């Protein structure tokens, strides 16, 4: 029971945190969901969706919705269903952060890179001069995992962190695409973005709906079997 604008479906988390899901027409439709945040007098979103229409189509309902200026946007890695629609928040003005890696994988991804290049410190959190003004969004690099250049996103003030596709749901039978994955590291990366954020209740990740940390100890003990 929830909202639809166009081709999306948008879900309340909290009382200034939304879950935006969009599909890929292709074996089947599949869904991949992102974080619409109000912090303040302004608007933060988390990747965007599959395609250009798909993103416009956030900012058109964030705008009739919640009524404030999304200030930035920040993409988790490179891949279509996180960075396909670049050129739709270039469009709308939204300045964009990513991953330095991410945007430099970025054009060999396919991908439209990112204004911005976020860089991390041994321990895994964002320098925090590459990331102004990012209000109650506490990034972090777990390592590569599901991508070498994987980031997550914690909310402060809230109970969510945002795995993206690094974690998969509890009741998960398989990580999905392994593609262009870091299997050796992937357990120690899972299990990093655990300790990064130990408070966190909600677990949102990218093609599941919002699970407990016990996506966390699960996705964990998958990766385990490909060490
Ligand atoms: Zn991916
Ligand atoms: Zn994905
Ligand atoms: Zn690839």
């Amino acid at each position: 029971g929830d909202q639809r604008f166009g081709d999306l479906v948008f879900r309340q988390l909290a009382p200034n945190v939304w879950q935006h899901t969009s599909y890929l027409d292709m074996f089947g439709a599949v869904a991949s969901n992102g974080l619409i945040v109000r912090d303040g007098g302004r608007v933060l979103v988390v990747d965007t969706a599959w395609t250009d229409d798909q993103t416009a189509q956030i900012l058109n309902w964030i705008k009739q919705e919640i009524n404030l200026p999304v200030a930035l946007a920040v993409v988790t890695h490179a891949h279509q269903d996180k960075m396909g629609g670049m050129d739709a928040l270039h469009a709308a003005g939204i300045a964009t952060y990513a991953n330095a890696l991410s945007n430099q994988l970025a054009p060999q991804e396919g991908m439209v890179a990112a204004q911005h290049s976020l860089t991390f410190a041994a321990n895994g959190w964002v320098e925090p001069a590459t990331a102004p003004n990012f209000g109650p969004l506490k990034v972090f690099y777990p390592g590569p995992g599901h991508t070498s250049d994987n980031i997550t996103v914690g909310i402060d003030g809230t109970d969510i962190a945002f795995g993206g596709c690094l974690i998969k749901d509890s009741k998960a039978k398989s990580l999905g695409n392994l593609g262009d994955a870091d299997t050796e590291h992937y357990a120690a990366s899972v299990r990093a973005f655990g300790a990064a954020f130990p408070k966190a209740s909600m677990i949102v990740m990218s093609h599941s709906a919002p699970d407990s940390r016990a996506a966390i100890t699960h996705t964990a003990r998958m990766a385990d079997k490909l060490r």
